[PDB]
């Protein structure tokens, strides 16, 4: 059971947020900074990313899910799996 | 890929980096290397963040938790050996 949401950028600005894949191949949210549309979004550390606008992406190398999301352009649409980072309280 | 590191430090001092866990979800825990600091032991043997830290002298702590981790770490003492994985903003 998933939690999808949606980013809205600024034209000059970006959505604020950083991510590692990582294999065993998976993406996660590594950072989110602060007021960013990531985290205005509600996007957390810890979390998965399924899929970016339909397209699942779970498996994907990273360079080419970068490109998605970047290509995305100002809007992003994304599913995720609630995921926590330990440092986080 | 497993790129093998020893540190060596004294008493009153740290081997000078910190670690990130993840509980991820597909719940998978996973540990990478987040800051270094500077003039430290992880830096002179070139440890570089964002690595996922696989394995903590010669124990595998991949799927193990941060706590757990940190108690390896400890109970070594001033000698540490550690095996890295050889990030984007958006």
């Amino acid at each position: 059971q998933r939690k999808v949401l949606t980013l809205e950028k600024g034209d000059n600005q970006t959505f604020g947020f950083e991510i590692q894949t990582y294999g065993l191949m998976v993406t996660f949210v590594a950072r989110v900074h602060e007021s960013s549309p990531a985290q205005l979004a509600g996007l957390t550390p810890g979390d998965t990313i399924a899929s970016v606008n339909g397209l699942n992406v779970e498996g994907i190398r990273h360079r080419e899910i970068v490109d998605i999301i970047k290509a995305s352009g100002n809007v992003l649409r994304l599913e995720t799996l609630y995921g926590t980072e330990e440092s986080q309280l």
